[PDB]
């Protein structure tokens, strides 16, 4: 009835943005689209805002397989985000990898 | 720099399931999608199985709008799986509903 | 076995560059992108260009139903393709609209 | 402005019923969707009817390589529509196999 595709890695990452720092967090996220996108082993990098919970912006992302999740990680702009931007806009956050279920 | 698209509708419903309950819990989710992907308003509804926490299962979903998200939770299998499945099944769980960003 | 979905508007447009065109022509559509995906009733705007006829550039789109695929050939940027820069780059060219079949 | 992903391929693949045919084409397409969407290298495998010549049916592909789209095109129910199917039912065809743009 359903096979779990062991290969293609997907991630989603939702970030709560400190008071006042919301539109900033979206800036920071979004400027690593373009240069995400263009990765070889990349196949989604989509950005959202919460409906619920304006402070919340997660990506929904897919790559071709853990090598490709693991190369963008990797890159010089994530890894600034995380260790430079991240902290000053961020409350919590929570990232979580997966395979996905086809039916 | 980027623009929400304020019409799509993005969501993603996380489940935890109870111990023991795992394949029980992927199956009946995976049961909701051939007719949920038959929707004339659904764009995606992807299944997915957690590499960090393995008893959690989440749905990656999307949808021309809001009215189409509504008419999709109000459907009779859906509210099955809420009321009469999820109980037996799921520890904890959570929705969100987001816009994209696209840049 | 199978539904059509009604109301999704697929679409998958080709274009032969003539001799010599091949980069223009795939400058030329690559700058509709930006702005098409940041429409409402934008799903998907993917361009492409042939292993097969490397003359060959395609676009492979999706919108949410026929109103946002007539907006979308109806705005100034697509417009301006067609009538100033195609009789330009293009030798010849295919465009079809098509309903998803899902199974 | 753009960047060639010279990793990931696009293919597609249209068909052109004979008369009479169109039905049985689309269900001998259709049949092959549940295997193939099941392929470790598959990303995206959509069938989609013509709106303007409604004989036409057609597939829209995304594989993570050029190894997978070898793999999934040696399957033996894909061999099986090539060699038995198709000639029954289309009246000519065409395949076409591409590198996506990414702006």
């Amino acid at each position: 009835d359903y096979k779990i595709n062991q290969q293609q890695i997907v991630c989603v990452a939702s970030f709560l943005s400190k008071e006042g720092k919301t539109e900033a967090l979206i800036a920071a996220l979004a400027s690593l689209i373009p240069d995400t996108r263009r990765e070889a082993g990349c196949i989604r990098y989509e950005l959202n805002v919460s409906r619920d919970e304006p402070r919340r912006v997660t990506f929904v992302e897919k790559f071709v397989d853990i090598a490709a999740f693991d190369e963008h990680c990797a890159k010089d702009a994530i890894q600034h985000y995380f260790h430079q931007v991240m902290p000053e806009l961020v409350e919590s956050f929570h990232v979580e990898t997966y395979h996905q279920v086809i039916a």
